[PDB]
């Protein structure tokens, strides 16, 4: 299990350099787009159609689906910069802070900070602010720049704390029929956040705001994959602890969820990313 | 070189109710929709973003991504009855006829017929219409059933000419800058059909209407993959007839559209699959 993926806080700011610069590197050989496009496409994919469930989000394929998204996201860094890894965003720590606002993480060297209210809440600081970075709308054309909006929302005015996290991971089951938003006693629904909306994960891009919010442009935003970075290693401490908890459903499951029926857009299938060492790939601890 | 793509008129019938019945067990198995998503989702990925070309159509890509699609298709209509392969729908024959209406390939046993005016050309009528076919839409989400409406458009009265097809594989060129609608002298954008347009591929799909007049929802339509036999098949004609020449462009391509770009949704390249014997199929005719 090698690669480890490393806490933002715990970089240098050579890493984050680095980090910053392959990911504008993909960004123009054409490559992120097409990560922008698969999260979305799989998003107007209900499974089955008509459900609420799509291959994503909203079922019991939530985190195998970010798991091989993250998964097949950092090789494309590792091909541009064999010594960067994905790094994880622990917002339950920067839940504590007086003002999260002014984390490392959204210092102007790497993602850079909150909208500004003068321009629409266009991000203009940090490495992909409006004008050096560039975003798609819902359609796949083009939209301008980036949004963000920390914690401007009524329904999600902070963010996740430990304690949640801590609740979560104590969940005896993976996931429990029906395997949508309803779910309750399920480890995945709850990590995904949707007991008691928004908690978690959604809370996040509900938090964050702009494109994170909206979810389909979702990854218009860098700081996705750092979100859903620790959303996996919230899964793979689940995992262990865990050990003997396994995947359900193992069938029975709308097709696209069950546990050796692959992920649209993929072929990939969960029995396939149950394990982030076989992956190569294991975080900082 | 095996599987061997026959036309449909040379289809022993057991062969095409040995095709209809796995058509279905792939729609069945839920496994038939990915292939309508992930041509709607192609057509939705602009590249570069903010134009025109998609990963299938507009551009160069079309006909290596269409190969490829099928491609896959016939593999799971493999894995599943080893002994089905995707046959090729030659409409310019049909074109022929006093009403290709008529053709054997609208036969109730086959695909079924023309849509019915009075539903709303909703198809009632073959191993498909409204009632044993469930219809997505662009979102993504049931829609009721299939439709189709035959040269209603007048855009595109009539199917392809046999004698364009000739036409179309005498272009030296494969493609050529911009590599978009507006290429000129290019065999992919005539075979697409934008010359003129409707022509060729964009002219079938026209013609048949229903879903499979819009580039999102065509796939729906089990005929899409015949009518993208065909398609192939001619692009391999062209391979064999205009040996020397190869793909366009080699690079400074649009990303995704360059001989060595994965196409989306997928890794494979146009270079993956130019020889499509190496991908163990072949045309009854050889
Ligand atoms: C100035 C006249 C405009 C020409 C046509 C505008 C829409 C008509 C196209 C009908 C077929 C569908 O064609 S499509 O444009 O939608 O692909
Ligand atoms: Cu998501």
């Amino acid at each position: 299990k090698y690669r480890v993926r490393k806490n933002v806080l715990h970089l240098t700011d050579t890493e984050k350099r680095d980090f910053v610069r392959t990911v504008l590197i993909l960004k123009e050989k054409g490559i992120y787009d097409r990560y922008i496009a698969w999260h979305g496409a799989a998003g107007k994919f209900h499974t089955p159609p008509g459900s609420d469930r799509n291959a994503a989000h909203m079922s019991s394929a939530f985190l195998p689906w970010h798991r091989e998204y993250l998964l097949r996201f950092e090789r494309d860094l590792q091909s541009i910069n064999p010594e960067v890894t994905l790094p994880y965003w622990e917002w339950e720590t920067d839940a504590q802070m007086q003002d999260p606002s002014q984390s490392q993480i959204w210092s102007a060297d790497f993602m850079g900070g909150n909208g500004n209210p003068i321009k629409d809440f266009i991000v203009d600081t940090g490495p992909f602010a409006a004008g050096r970075w560039t975003t798609i709308d819902e359609q796949g054309n083009p939209s301008g720049g980036l949004k963000r909006n920390f914690g401007a929302t009524k329904e999600a005015p902070t963010l996740p704390t430990r304690d949640d996290v801590l609740n979560a991971l104590k969940i005896t089951q993976y996931d429990t029929p029906p395997w949508d938003m309803t779910s309750q006693n399920s480890f995945r629904n709850q990590l995904e956040g949707f007991i008691n909306g928004p908690q978690l994960h959604n809370r996040v891009h509900r938090w964050v705001g702009g494109q994170m919010g909206v979810v389909p442009t979702a990854p218009n935003d860098p700081v996705f994959f750092l979100h859903h970075a620790n959303v996996d290693r919230i899964w793979a401490v689940w995992q262990i602890i865990h050990r003997n908890q396994n995947y359900q459903p193992m069938k029975n499951g709308p097709f696209g969820q069950n546990f050796r029926d692959p992920m649209y857009p993929w072929n990939t299938t969960p029995e396939d990313v149950m394990n982030h060492r076989k992956l190569g790939y294991v975080y900082d601890i």
